């Protein structure tokens, strides 16, 4: 992780590279989805909407995805803050990682033309006694709903379709994923 | 560990401990019930009607439980039988192993004076995606109810009083157990 | 593992001593050693008798699809009816050997269970590798399906409809589906 | 973990980003609670109160829960200094990270949309000695309760309806979580 | 372990020769496997003879309380006498084993050491599953404390100060205690 | 950490304030000694605050912390948040008079010092005449602090034994229970 | 592992073994090949004219293993006949093509595969050297006994092993690895 | 490493003068680091060429299209110098220069192979896994069919099993233009 | 371990090999299975002097010392020994081969034969390195001498043919002096 | 690693060095200080391109690729490249070491030098075995070849050279024409 | 490590002594404390090439090709080194200790001197074996000539008692001639 070096008339600033671009308003997501990193990219989000509320934000994703819990902290603080937000997947978007990708502003959801795509149901785990399990089922099939009933309105394709295509992995072209409602744009160079 | 030799008029006869008490139809269950346990008491059950199908049979009872599809095979094969099975608790019969107290030849259920019986709920487990959960949660809840059902039957109580007597972990003194309808009698002195 | 004597002196451990009345168990996981074994039981029963039936009681949550095979063809293979009786659980592969019993004669307990699903495989390396690997897999289910409907009286596309995820069969259940021919009551 | 660089009189002041953000009053908690991060949220707050006693405080959270006794550090230190503090839920706020979102100032409570609150009893653990065994169960019914009365007192449901609902996984959604009265709005974009 | 022979050929073990004798050996950990070897042998000997007297050395750490009354129970039950034998140490649940033979036939060597203590035992998971394991394991303290009460001639509340911390007896302390009847001279 | 190139413990330490998080071993010890001489460095009249909020730890460790406390010029307030036990709620204890608190909900647990021993008859001899020695130390410098005798001491750190903020009061391990 | 009694005592295998019949259902390591051979060697000691069943449920193992048996078939006088059941793979498959002419059978869910030898070399240029000369001359010995006792060239042997190939019992038949599939 | 805290490292020198280095497999991690890299240079001079040296074993490919895609989308000429081995999805990297910009030392080595997966679970879970690591491949294929006039079925062939190129060979084969020599 | 029933012997199978007064060796060679052939080879002689004893090699070698146990003991009974190879004689498998009967020194026809020098170890000071390094050269002088003497090979040719693994194959062997003949067919 | 602080800023003695021209290779070559060690190869060409660089050698060697980034990087830039042994040069090392600008090659009178074959590792199926197999045998062929233009042996005398561990003197190094000079006191 | 402040110079401990001309050297000698020793002497020399240098030694050892590097450079500089020798120095340590400029080589009176043979290892072939022991021999000729050199003491007799382990206390260190002064008080 290398740094630049910046000169002001106060003094030399070190920025590590992530930092330099979010100084041009760019947030890299390019790990899996878990707490920790849904706390940074939420905080990037809350301090670039206090610097400036009317000047677009670029959230970059590569990500195998992880944590529902966590993505939605991602999600609704774009819904919330004042800045467009536009995404752009760069190699990978599977999962939540994918859901993100589809949570960018309207027009303003691209993809680089190799750029894949994953679309399929949340993982989950349960051990332990015949009611706790169904608890675990009952909450998982629950979050399987809210996350199919936002695609739909973000892709404009019916929950009925939305639920037999991520009913097992399903990989998408960069170009598919425009057929499908989830980017706008193909990127193409 | 221990052998008994035995006399017959055309040589001799080594019998571990437990083979020298199967020969009187004494079958000892001291174990975690898996697929091993079950299939040795299987056979033995299925042996001692081979060689008589009127003599009763006794089954001890010391088991902590185990698998609940090892617990009906058993279950199933000693109602299968022609000769009445006594079941006589020593120690601990806990989750299937109570299950399988109740099972005995009505009438010739018996437990020793300190012997606990625990009944509890099944447990269970699931990783993976949304579907294979709620397959996995609608599964474990189906046999509650079967197990719920089968304890119904044999103890007389209610399907509703043994929904909730069982929703937590219930141990019962061996007069809990008489008063509840698992064992007929408590052997003394 | 008991032990049963009789008069030298017949000395039996239990399994065997239920072999001398044709009574086969298979009551753990479907391994090639335990392929090997029904295998060889199933051989020196014929030897012994190629009339009387067998008992073939089952308790199993499956394994090899390839050790599986092996008993399939051989219960095929010998002349005497091998009778198949599910005690408790009888999934993957166990289900198959359970319907793989001599027509008229497939039993279940009341409270046995029967499961039905896909193989389980794995593959790992190059792009081709996979490929050849998928392709090995997929023909096996294929092979798995045209051998239960030959046996069930169901239909190829409805075992792969009713195969595509874990399916938890009723004694009764499994009867219906012809996996079973009859609930041994009481 | 990014910075932010900024130009002061005095020179070139380097933040971390939470460091910006905490300049502006917002405390980000996005881990489990355990008494390091108990420290720090604690910190955080006794650190605010010194710089202006009177603006509010912002706490975001997205908490898996973790150690009651770190979690009644953070609750005490928000009663016990001056300025209000707002509790933002984003994501997941479960066991002892809802209790802290109920912990906000009244009035001032909220959840975005898509956040999920869960409650259920406290967890815990015992072993060696009978009485040993006995004074960890004291301790934990004794916890239970004191929980139990302050998430009454936060949210005007009762002793007993609180009890019946944290005895397993209880999963809400933010407008479950506002008639609970875990919190007071649910902030739409 | 090493063998004995009788003149066919009678091949025994040592355990299995003194067990002709009517001798049971406890020298081990007390687990649900080893009350199993233990309730056999008492079973198999009641069946040989119901009135001679049955001998059972003990030489036990302890173990599972579940176990332990296994064993204690069938001693009750079965017609014949057990006189129980401390040799080297009959700690916790073998202490409670060795109060458990009959009136006047519990004994110990000079050098044997008793030890009394509390029941040990665990609880994980939610407050209200404490609960249930904490009153159970209250509920079996009783128990031991009221059948030690019987067996000793101490009173409840005597052995519930004497087991609250580890208390090693020596064998004159056990029968002044009232846990054996006598220490064997030689 | 929340930090700036001044981490946030280090703020606070500007303010005279000292957070005690943790488990007390040496290295910690290090640091809380090492802040007070260093505060009583900077001013050597203006209170310290000392926040507890310990599992506890090394007999040993705490000792070095007590002693410092006693040993330096300023008064040190002790103030328990969350949790305060064994070694932690002796340093709670170890407070100037008057200056011990807890916040409502705080809890405070008081025990015995546990301990290991391996090897020789008399090498055991030597160790457990070491922790029963300094159980003593322990029960007598709690006498001196809370008022209550020798012999209830003893009694009441036999077992594991929990304190509500008004029972630390009551039992006089702390001066006030800090409102609203 | 079951005891059979006449009054003699068997397990199963050494039961059929008496029939002389011989199963082969593990990985062929130097133990399980150890253990054939020697079973082969006493059932030719038996009776020298009388045919040797050796049945088939093995993934395959030591190249050099499966050479032991292979010779040991060739060399004693009774025919073997080898059946296939289940799975016959690598090295088993081999050993399968082995038996006696118009001998070779398969059941018809049997699965056979075939593929090249698998090795290693770790060391020096040179070490690695001779174990690569090395393995891709036992390939060609193979290929060339699969040659012999096929019929197909080495040329298509040669590329129908360059990956793993699963042949159905027909197809084992079709390529001249067995003779007859038995039904029914 | 090795260090000025002015932390101020060697590659830090480089990146001021436009080369970005590339010494290791190529994962997210360092996909977003070269990405990153690309874009942060981009914004300081849209025209002066970029200069990416490749020591790579290779790694993900969808790391590797990442920076590839980078790569092509930014405005200034990315030159492409590989060094000791550009091995899989480095030598796509190698191969994805501007064109007459890519190059190799006489002695590095790159190699060329199928891409590499794995699969478990159910039948049908890895005929999924499978019809998309063969979508890949092609994918690569076509690529690299582009990139160095060879053809897709030169391609599919070649790259059967590891293909250890020399520079020189590698030059026959389009995937670099010019062999550096010193 | 298959059983064999006579009439009531109840040898396994390679105790009935036993009595037909075959010795097969199918593992490593360290001092558990030395110990076992050694014990064999004296049981045999002792009932018979003058019939011939079979022993049937397939191993990779193993230890050298456990070698000349067995190799020293064929030497001195009266017996002869002929060595069959049936798949591999790697190291102090080929050794034991060449070892055999000489006329009676076999291998199947797809056997391969491997030598190579002895493989070893060191660890610790200057000195105790040097102690174990002679030692090593010195078995290897022992191994290369006896080779020599079984196989009329010189000891030059051998001490060049060993310096890395060389892959005989049975015919080569036979070429080479370490089989007497191919068991065709 | 100690710092050294400079006023007009801290630098490493590693980066106080490079002021000098001076780089460090003290440890094993794999792919992270080859990268290293081209880069400050190639930041000092950009601060000069006449000046020469003086690389210090201390290392057992490793892999055969990062050293041959290196090698090509020293061959490229426009600088003399000095290289000094000091220690030990092994293996790649070694390589790296007879890699120095003409006459410009030295060891310290102590410093030991060790030439040795490539090692390498292949697993699976014959074909990827022989693939491994004629992959290594180039680049023994390589080195070989690069090592006998810079040494002035012959191929074949470097082939058996490096058959197994040779250890040269720094003296024997510059008979061996490995390097120029010994340095001296 | 603590930091000491310039008004702003943030040193580290031991990059304050560096600026007094002070190496501490208190860990195992490896490749990289080696090359760090190896790269603050050449610092030196470069910042004033006639004050003297101090090498304190506190030491249990290591690698031997390690130790010969900071030998070899120590003697190749123009400052004089002085060498201390704190608490321990045992084998390589002691071997430093030895290499102090003439006059100049110190220990407190408490120090304690260790020397021995070289350690090594060797697994494989025969004749790998050989070349392993073959190299350590020769090392340890090297490393009794040089100490024979600086001691004043026969190859001989530095050769007997270098045979096991020798402990000498920091008087002895003087008449063995390891040191020169020990420092008082």
């Amino acid at each position: 992780i290398p740094t630049v070096i910046e000169t002001t008339n106060r003094g030399e600033r070190a920025y590590d590279i992530y930092s330099r671009l979010l100084k041009d308003r760019i947030i890299m997501l390019g790990s899996q989805i878990d707490d920790n990193v849904a706390n940074s990219i939420v905080s990037q989000l809350l301090f670039l909407q206090a610097q400036d509320s009317e000047k677009d934000i670029y959230l970059y994703i590569n990500s195998p995805g992880g944590s529902v819990t966590a993505g939605f902290a991602i999600y609704d603080t774009i819904q919330h803050i004042k800045p467009d937000v536009q995404t752009i997947c760069i190699g990978m978007a599977a999962s939540m990682g994918s859901f993100l990708l589809a949570a960018g502003a309207k027009g303003k959801r691209f993809a680089l033309p190799n750029a894949e795509v994953m679309i399929h149901q949340p993982l989950g785990g349960a051990q332990g006694q015949a009611t706790e399990i169904a608890i675990a089922a009952n909450h998982i099939l629950k979050t399987r709903e809210k996350l199919n009933r936002i695609l739909s309105e973000r892709t404009g394709q019916s929950i009925e379709k939305i639920q037999k295509d991520t009913d097992r992995d399903n990989f998408l072209t960069a170009e598919e994923a425009k057929e499908y409602g989830l980017i706008d744009e193909v990127m193409v160079p």
